[PDB]
């Protein structure tokens, strides 16, 4: 007996798919614009077990940072689950990548700075993500990056998974440093570093950490990406060392 669908006005469809739909919406009383993610119960319980996608609402809801999409709350009815999300007006980093082909150094460094900050905050809360793709990075009103509520897709690939995870071995917070490296590279080059024609060859490249730089990538960029993509998790840097890297501080606007 709290938040309910009747408390909202529904707008245009942001996305539709096998698991549900997402719509623009506005709270009747307040009239504030937001997004409403509608998930079909017949899918959660069936496969994506409600277990995995449940309490994670309480953990996610407790995350409050300018670079993390806010989850205001949630509610349900007989057949659906409703997530009340912050609305990101400028779209995904993914679409922007389709548009520009590749980003410049100033834009790449700023984005990495905003990500490292969100991730450092998440670590202090004992929250670790499992692969972050360009399509899961939304853009705020001022153009800032927002890491979207990890999970709850409506319908991450092998290209973004660190070695320890695809190999089945143990993984920890250092998985986030590897992600940072795949992204930095993708922003500057236009495609992820281990891309291949088959899952077979992709795995091989990720496993053996096989990547190369086009001629236009700078030594400063090449040095950061190289420090981040270390097969051994322990060799990867702390998030603080990334925020203080000479190439970041030199091209970032903070």
């Amino acid at each position: 007996r709290q938040w309910a669908l009747e408390d909202f006005e529904i707008g245009r469809p942001l996305g539709k798919g096998k698991f549900g739909n997402v719509y623009l919406a506005r709270e009747k009383q307040s009239k504030f614009i937001l997004a409403l993610k509608v998930l079909f119960k017949a899918q959660l319980e069936k496969a994506g077990v409600e277990h995995q996608l449940r309490r994670e609402v309480e953990i996610q809801s407790h995350l409050r940072h300018p670079n993390i999409l806010r989850l205001y709350g949630y509610f349900h009815d007989a057949t659906r689950v409703y997530l009340i999300l912050e609305y990101a007006p400028l779209g995904t980093v993914y679409r922007e990548l389709q548009k520009l082909s590749k980003f410049d150094e100033q834009r790449t460094a700023t984005y990495i700075t905003e990500l490292a900050n969100a991730l450092s905050y998440c670590h202090s809360k004992r929250v670790i993500h499992r692969d972050i793709k360009p399509e899961n990075l939304l853009l705020g009103s001022a153009g800032e990056l927002k890491i979207a509520d990890f999970g709850w897709s409506v319908h991450g690939t092998l290209d973004y998974l660190p070695p320890e995870m695809i190999e089945g071995r143990m993984h920890d917070e250092k998985v986030d440093l590897w992600s940072l490296g795949v992204l930095c590279y993708e922003f500057l080059v236009g495609k992820p570093p281990f891309e291949a024609n088959t899952y077979q060859e992709t795995y091989k490249r990720i496993s053996r950490v096989e990547f190369t730089f086009p001629d236009f990538v700078t030594e400063g960029a090449r040095d950061l990406i190289s420090r981040l993509l270390k097969h051994n998790p322990s060799q990867r840097p702390m998030l603080r060392e990334v925020l203080e890297h000479p190439w970041i501080t030199a091209n970032s606007s903070k």
